[PDB]
This record gives C-alpha cells, sequence and structure tokens, in this order.
C-alpha cells in the first residue's frame, strides 16, 4: 500500500531517487512529425514533442500538426488529450481539435502570465459582447458565462462551426492557485477541482475526451489525468491497494513523454491519490 511506501519514500528523503528510476524506465518513440521544419512554429518547447504513435490529427488536408497526444487508460476506460498552452498562431488549431474530438471540457491549469512570462496565448473571450472569430479554422466562440470561486472558474463557452452553422458547449475549468513554484501544500483544492471537472459529465465516455493543459502540456497535466486514473481503478478494482502509481505513470508515459516533470510533482500526486482514496473510503 502506497501510504507505507509513501512515509518510507518520505523519512528517507527518497524522492528524487524513485524520479529518476521512472526517467531511466520511461518509453521512448519516434516523434519524426513534430520535428518536421515546417511544424518548428506550432511548438512551444522544442524538447516536448508527441509521439507519433499517438499524436492528434487535425483533419485539415495542409498541415495536419498539432502538439497533443490520445493518452488511452485501456482498464480505466478513460481517455484524455494533453496538449501545450496554444500560441497566438495555434489558437485557432486548438479549437478545431476540441470540435473535431467531439471533446466536452477544456482543463487549464496555469495562468496566462506566470513569472512574469507568457505560459501561453488569451484563446477564449473575456466578456460575453466580445466574441472570437478564427478565420483560419471558421470557428466562432463565445463566452455565455463564467463562474468565479477562490481556487478556480468554470466558464460556459458556446463554440460554433460557421461552415455548418452547429453549435456546442464546451466547459472551461480553470485552476488559477497553482504556485509559480513548486506545488500546493494540501491536494484539498486540486481534489475539489478534479471532482467538480468529473461531475460535470467532461471525463465522460457520452463524450469525445477532455483537452487538459498547463503551458507544456506533461507536468500539472500529469498530475490532473494520474490522480483521476488511479482513483477510478481503486473503485474498479476488488483490491483498491493493488493500484501502483509508479506503474500507472510508465502506461501514461507510452502516450506522452514526461508527464510529472519533478520530484516535487511525483510527491503530490501520492498526496493527491492518498488523500483521494480516503475522501472516497
Ligand atoms: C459557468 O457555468 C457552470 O458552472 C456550469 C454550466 C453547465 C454545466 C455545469 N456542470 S457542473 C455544475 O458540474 O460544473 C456547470
Amino acid at each position: 500500500e502506497m501510504e507505507k511506501e509513501f512515509e518510507q519514500i518520505d523519512k528517507s528523503g527518497s524522492w528524487a531517487a524513485i524520479y529518476q528510476d521512472i526517467r531511466h524506465e520511461a518509453s521512448d518513440f519516434p516523434s519524426r512529425v513534430a520535428k518536421l521544419p515546417k511544424n518548428k512554429n506550432r511548438n512551444r518547447y522544442r524538447d516536448v514533442s508527441p509521439f507519433d504513435h499517438s499524436r492528434i490529427k487535425l483533419h485539415q488536408e495542409d498541415n495536419d500538426y498539432i502538439n497533443a497526444s490520445l493518452i488511452k487508460m485501456e482498464e480505466a476506460q478513460r481517455s484524455y488529450i494533453l496538449t501545450q498552452g496554444p500560441l497566438p498562431n495555434t489558437v485557432g488549431h486548438f479549437w478545431e481539435m476540441v470540435w473535431e474530438q467531439k471533446s466536452r471540457g477544456v482543463v487549464m491549469l496555469n495562468r496566462v502570465m506566470e513569472k512574469g512570462s507568457l505560459k501561453c496565448a488569451q484563446y477564449w473571450p473575456q466578456k460575453e459582447e466580445k466574441e472570437m472569430i478564427f478565420e483560419d479554422t471558421n470557428l466562432k466562440l463565445t463566452l455565455i458565462s463564467e463562474d468565479i470561486k477562490s481556487y478556480y472558474t468554470v466558464r460556459q463557452l458556446e463554440l460554433e462551426n460557421l461552415t455548418t452553422q452547429e453549435t456546442r458547449e464546451i466547459l472551461h475549468f480553470h485552476y488559477t492557485t497553482w504556485p509559480d513554484f513548486g506545488v500546493p501544500e494540501s491536494p484539498a483544492s486540486f481534489l475539489n477541482f478534479l471532482f467538480k471537472v468529473r461531475e460535470s459529465g467532461s471525463l465522460s465516455p457520452e463524450h469525445g475526451p477532455v483537452v487538459v493543459h498547463c503551458s507544456a502540456g506533461i507536468g500539472r497535466s500529469g498530475t490532473f489525468c494520474l490522480a483521476d486514473t488511479c482513483l477510478l481503478l481503486m473503485d474498479k478494482r476488488k483490491d483498491p491497494s493493488s493500484v501502483d502509481i509508479k506503474k500507472v505513470l510508465l502506461e501514461m508515459r507510452k502516450f506522452r513523454m514526461g508527464l510529472i516533470q519533478t520530484a516535487d510533482q511525483l510527491r503530490f500526486s501520492y498526496l493527491a491519490v492518498i488523500e483521494g482514496a480516503k475522501f472516497i473510503m
């Protein structure tokens, strides 16, 4: 059981060592399409690339590339699209992917500005009356409503296909309080946020996979998916303590490189799941 394994690693301070064994054991697959010169300006970090095998393809004939990965957790019956914070020139692509994958929810785990730099383009409207048109992808986006709370904001948006006049309602879940450095002291607000996404039905198989991002779509995004999948497997299994968070992380890393960027994020994920197990036990 992980609670005991938690104290063990913690008491021994072996987090950096566990973390290194995961780095070593992690899968490595081609990312040939990411590295093509015509895609250079579609990537935010040159060292954060989708594997070819699990990359999301845009349905435009021109260039089908977006820095986005489908993570399929077969046993948990859960899929996630992990992507980078959109660039000024990829906001249109981002909303096209959301449209084409029939996603209900977008989960955002960064602020637009952190440490005095831009981590992300402003890809959603700030006022009801000021909608955004994406000329390249023929999509209109409108803010319908916005519910600002202490730790997070939920924003009801209408995505309209200008080509076909279909509209869909998208939910934007924005965790607004992840600190600039390290990880939250308590996982309580993060778990509350995860349960709010769950309740929305955005994680449900009725819908396309949820789109999850931070700046790179591997660190905070990783923690989100890892916690969701682990808690869900603990419901599904005859023996809940058979769930190995290191095994689960390694399965997710077959789909996108670098999920969980630091030993700090690894520790926080353990804490979140343990506290998660507790809330629902
Ligand atoms: C901003 O409006 C909302 O909060 C909203 C709108 C529509 C649906 C939901 N589902 S929920 C209460 O689980 O998050 C929320």
